[PDB]
């Protein structure tokens, strides 16, 4: 064991000849010359957050405003022409002619369209008419659906009215309580199909207010058998009807009235609580004596709670029962004697019971009364009682028409991310002389148009900002409508263990890396208000392998019309952009000109960033076909450009004359250099350049500026940043390639922090292991990691085979001592939008648990001893200045024969955290402030048992 002096002299020598062969091979301080001896050719413009969040903010509000306007107008439309209706009952030689969607019976005529392709959707449109969805186990070409058809056949003008008045506009939906949805442009639809409108989440929330269901489940002996797998199936339909502003538990009785879970109170109704109470009603198994007086006092008492977050709006009872004989009249008349709170009874399976006292409890109580006897009624008869619940929304009035948004969740027809508007549509035909009111208590159906992520991305440019700053828009909910970590998958819950119909609701805090100041800034901005915040976080890196701590300021505003909130996460060095300021047509050629495919043997290897210059380029990501496109565009078009804007095509030019200089000036005098491999060069303007020919294909890198990792990693570090290659064979690069070690610029025109653009290089592995000799020693080890434990250099050339490796996957016994010591630090964190192999009980959703390793205090030596059991091995490690690696020596493993569990840093399956300590104490959220219920003047004297 050698001395530390004879260490850090090693240390020293190699951490000099490292940082002088990038700064001279990369070439940093040329970069920095030829950026700040032009200052003409373009200007430096500032940043400022307060004004570019309102900007975004606006547009956001604008946009919204018109759907708001588009829906409001078919809502006026269809209720108007549904007023004037006459109820025919044959459709003979009246035929209804309209286009029935997924088609490839007397009463009604068929469309046949012309379905042309058209752009802003996936499939083929026709913009004629509107296309027709039925469900399958509803016939087509009875008397409500053709009466329904005839009336809605006028909507078809509306529908073209609103696309003519905004093109850019998405499915408009109508749908009906009936069932069926008429929806334009008419598209084809999308096995068999179970689409059903009514179970829409835009439908549902659109249908009624927020409520605080409550399950009682009859768990007696009597229920044993199918009249229980039916009762399990209708819980599980009923819990899939409920949104994250309603609040639902579920509780047993059978001669005693207990909790099915761990909740014991009113939850969220999330994914995470749905599914615990999906799991625990699937576990209840049925014997015992009904008892209906302790289970309904349960209930009541349930709902009575009000130490916890609740919606403060319909208080059900929804209880699930064969047939009883009692009715239980005291507790009705003690909990709620001015009937305050609704009971929905459901009878389930096929028996003799009485359901005498089944309907009596319904109608008492403001309720309604269903029969489930077979798995085909269990999706109808869970979602009706929306229509009890929407009748003091329709006695309200025009008060209770209001544009609400759905949280974000994958389109039906196959878009994308979306959210929708929603508009009730009440029934008025005889209301102009206020004769009716019978019928006229129910809705007619819900309004709905969609907005695409895309479109509210398309307001919140992100090419004037660094790579590190980001848009994100906040639901009051906690949930994120705009986030660069929200990915179109269905979010994952526990474990698929085997033998995309809910929302994609992500929260704030799992988008990104939890703090006590985020959850103070999301806070903040879920009530809404205008605020800033500077401070120093630690973020993850693009690929989640790295951490690194870094200034951020978060921006955030309140969106008028809605309830959003947008904010805007900009770091420092970004407060000043590089805006090109050139008129001139030769300069402009003689910089466009050099992005020729065929002349890249002296110009190195180009890429593009595929991004979205304007409407005729299209991006194709091949970078080889969008290249030729692009140059033939510029060398065939006019700078006049009518609708293509410039400002990107000027940067993009002018940093490809800056990296012309760079390549041609420097890059080419030295052809060869001994520790090279490849030479690369990454700008905001949108290109990259490799020197070496060979180094082009092996250049595994996207072409976009903005989603480079090592990009970002070297802008937050202020010092040579090295990346480790993938592991097990994932392609070229363990060892053709080398390791890639790179450096940003910083330019000071008026002494401002600007970083344009940033330099790199590919070591070779060879001669870098080689210049590491001056091998094999079984004595003992000596390697180096990098910021976050990953193997750069190995000794024993064994260890040098597996290149870019977890420390901990290889010498567990070393790497846990080093957290101990806290010389790295780490952090663990969800991934909810993952998919896996699934387990003994294709690949499913899961959540998924991730660890980052980081340096973890300022200190550069370290040194000890590590006690494995009968032995004591010495380590010593220092850091190596201006840069982000660590070298550490120690004993080989041979010398103490001790192997722990090895500690892995991967994407490890889980089902974390745990939602029954969760809901202890909830996160901050706002409920909507709108509740509809207790109306006088509800009519309630009809049941489903006095009808049937
Ligand atoms: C909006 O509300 C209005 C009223 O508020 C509503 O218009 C009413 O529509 C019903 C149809 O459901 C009309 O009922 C008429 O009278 C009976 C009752 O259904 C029908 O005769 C048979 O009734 C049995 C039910 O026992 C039924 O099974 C059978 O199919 C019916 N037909 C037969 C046997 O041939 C009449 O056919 C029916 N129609 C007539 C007489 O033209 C009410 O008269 C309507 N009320 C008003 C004021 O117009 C309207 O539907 C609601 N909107 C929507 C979208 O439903
Ligand atoms: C529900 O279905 C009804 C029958 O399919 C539709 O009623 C028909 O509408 C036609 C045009 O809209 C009418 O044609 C003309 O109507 C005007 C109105 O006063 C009159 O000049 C004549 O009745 C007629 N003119 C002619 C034949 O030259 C039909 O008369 C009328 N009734 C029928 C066919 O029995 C409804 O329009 C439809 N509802 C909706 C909302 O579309
Ligand atoms: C919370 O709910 C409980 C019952 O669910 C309410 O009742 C009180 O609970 C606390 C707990 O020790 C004690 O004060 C008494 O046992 C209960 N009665 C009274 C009169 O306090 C309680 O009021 C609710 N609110 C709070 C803040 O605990
Ligand atoms: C992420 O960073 C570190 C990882 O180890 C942890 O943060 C530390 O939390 C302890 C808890 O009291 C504090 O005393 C330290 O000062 C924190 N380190 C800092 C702020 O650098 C933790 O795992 C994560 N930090 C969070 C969740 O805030
Ligand atoms: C949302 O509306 C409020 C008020 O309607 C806007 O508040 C403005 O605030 C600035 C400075 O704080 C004032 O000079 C304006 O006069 C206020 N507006 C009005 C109408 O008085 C707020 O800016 C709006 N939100 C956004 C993002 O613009
Ligand atoms: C639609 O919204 C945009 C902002 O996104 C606004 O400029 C425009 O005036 C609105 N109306 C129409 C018809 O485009
Ligand atoms: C990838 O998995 C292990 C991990 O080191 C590796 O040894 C193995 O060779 C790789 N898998 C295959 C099929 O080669
Ligand atoms: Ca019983």
């Amino acid at each position: 064991f050698p001395s530390a002096v004879t260490i850090k002299s090693w240390v020293d020598k190699m951490q000099e000849d490292l940082v002088t062969l990038a700064k001279t091979a990369s070439g940093v301080n040329q970069l920095v010359d030829i950026y700040e001896k032009y200052q003409d050719l373009y200007t430096v413009e500032p940043n400022n957050a307060r004004q570019l969040v309102e900007i975004a903010a606006r547009d956001i509000e604008k946009l919204l405003s018109n759907r708001s306007k588009a829906l409001v107008r078919l809502a006026l439309e269809a209720e108007k022409v549904q007023a004037a209706h006459q109820w025919r009952e044959d459709f003979a030689s009246n035929e209804v002619v309209y286009y029935n969607a997924k088609d490839d019976e007397p009463g009604s005529q068929r469309i046949k369209p012309v379905f042309i392709e058209d752009a802003n959707f996936g499939r083929q449109i026709s913009y004629q008419h509107a296309a027709v969805h039925i469900p399958t186990d509803i016939y087509e070409g009875s008397t409500i659906v053709l009466n329904e058809l005839n009336w809605t056949s006028a909507l078809d003008e509306v529908f073209k009215k609103n696309r003519e008045e905004d093109p850019s506009l998405l499915w408009q939906v109508f749908g009906s309580a009936t069932g069926l949805a008429r929806y334009y442009p008419a598209s084809p639809w999308v096995k068999i199909d179970l689409y059903d409108v009514r179970r829409r989440p835009w439908y549902i929330q659109g249908a009624a207010s927020p409520k605080d269901m409550l399950i009682l489940v009859d768990v007696s002996g009597s229920v044993s058998g199918l009249t229980l797998k039916l009762i399990r199936t209708s819980v599980s339909e009923m819990l899939e009807t409920l949104s994250d502003d309603d609040f639902v538990n579920v509780a047993s009785f059978n001669s005693n009235a207990q909790d099915v879970s761990c909740f014991q109170h009113l939850v969220q109704a999330n994914v995470r609580n749905k599914k615990v109470l999906k799991d625990a009603v699937n576990n209840i198994t049925a014997k015992g004596i009904t008892d209906y007086k302790k289970g309904f006092s349960f209930a009541f008492e349930q709902l009575l709670n009000y130490n916890v977050s609740r919606a403060n709006c319909n208080k059900i009872i929804m209880l699930f029962t064969d047939g009883g004989e009692e009715r239980a009249q005291e507790i009705f008349n003690k909990y709620n004697k001015d009937k305050k709170v609704r009971v929905f009874t459901f009878s389930v399976g096929q028996h003799n019971y009485d359901r005498g006292p089944i309907q009596w409890m319904a109608c008492e109580n403001k309720g309604y009364y269903y029969e489930i006897p077979s798995i085909g009624a269990i999706r109808i008869n869970t979602q009706e009682y929306l229509d009890v619940l929407g009748r003091p929304m329709v006695l309200a009035g025009d008060k209770a028409k209001q544009v609400q948004w759905t949280n974000v969740y994958l389109d039906a027809l196959e878009l994308g991310l979306v959210i929708t508007g929603t508009l009730p549509v009440f029934n008025i035909t005889g209301q102009f002389e206020n004769k009716t009111n019978l019928k006229n208590q129910l809705i007619l159906g819900v309004m709905g148009v969609d907005v695409s992520l895309e479109d509210i991305k398309r307001l919140t440019p992100r090419f004037t900002l660094c790579p590190n700053g980001y848009y994100f828009a906040i639901d009051p909910n906690g949930y994120v409508l705009l986030h660069p970590n929200l990915q179109p998958k269905p979010i994952g819950v526990g474990i698929p263990t085997i033998n995309s119909q809910e929302p994609v609701t992500l929260d704030f805090l799992d988008a990104e890396l939890e703090n006590d100041i985020k959850v103070e800034i999301r806070n903040k901005m879920i009530d809404g208000e205008s605020g800033e915040k500077t401070f120093r976080t630690l973020v993850k890196s693009q690929d989640e392998r790295y951490i690194d701590k870094g200034n951020r300021t978060y921006t955030w505003t309140p969106v008028n019309g809605t309830d959003y909130s947008l904010a805007l996460v900009l770091p420092t060095y970004s407060f000043y952009y590089i805006k090109a300021k050139l008129e001139e047509t030769i300069t402009q050629a003689r910089y466009s000109e050099t992005l020729k495919p065929d002349n890249f043997e002296e110009s190195g290897y180009t890429f593009i960033a595929p991004r979205d210059y304007c409407n005729d380029l299209k991006i194709s990501d091949n970078n080889t076909e969008f290249l030729l496109n692009f140059n033939e565009f510029i060398d065939r078009k006019t700078p006049n450009n009518p609708s293509c804007n410039a400002d990107l095509i000027n940067r993009v030019l002018l940093d490809a004359g800056f990296t012309n200089e760079l390549v041609q000036n420097y890059w080419s005098k030295q052809k060869n250099i001994k520790g090279v491999k490849a030479r690369f060069v990454v700008t905001d303007g949108g290109i990259t350049r490799v020197y070496p020919k060979e180094a082009g294909e092996n250049w595994q890198e996207n072409p976009e500026t903005y989603e480079d990792s090592f990009y970002k990693r070297s802008l937050d570090n202020d010092n040579y940043v090295f990346t480790a290659p993938y592991f097990n064979k994932s392609g070229p690069g363990a060892y053709e390639s080398g390791i890639m070690v790179s450096k940003a610029v910083e330019i000071y025109i008026q002494g401002k922090l600007l970083k344009p653009a940033v330099v790199g290089i590919k070591i070779d592995v060879n001669s870098w292991i080689e210049n590491f000799t001056k091998r094999n020693s079984d004595v003992m080890d000596c390697v180096i990691l990098d910021d976050g434990g990953f193997l750069l250099m190995a000794n024993h050339d064994d260890y040098t085979n597996q290149i870019g490796r977890f420390f901990g996957e290889i010498d567990p016994s070393l790497m846990r001592h080093l957290v101990n010591i806290s010389v790295y630090a780490f952090n663990k964190s969800y991934d909810y939008q993952s998919v896996c192999e699934p387990g003994a009980a294709s690949k499913q959703s899961c959540i998924t648990e991730q660890t980052q390793y980081f340096f973890d205090n300022d200190s550069k030596s370290f040194s000890g001893v590590l006690d494995c059991g009968n032995c004591s091995r010495i380590f010593h490690g220092e850091k190596l200045m201006n840069t982000n690696l660590i070298f550490i020596m120690v004993e080989s493993k041979g010398t103490c024969p001790c192997d722990t569990r090895l500690l892995i840093q991967a994407e490890q399956t889980s089902d974390g955290p745990n939602p029954c300590d969760m809901v202890k104490q909830p996160r901050y959220r706002k409920g909507p402030d709108v509740c509809f219920d207790n109306n006088v003047l509800e009519d309630y004297t009809d049941c489903g048992g006095v009808s049937g």
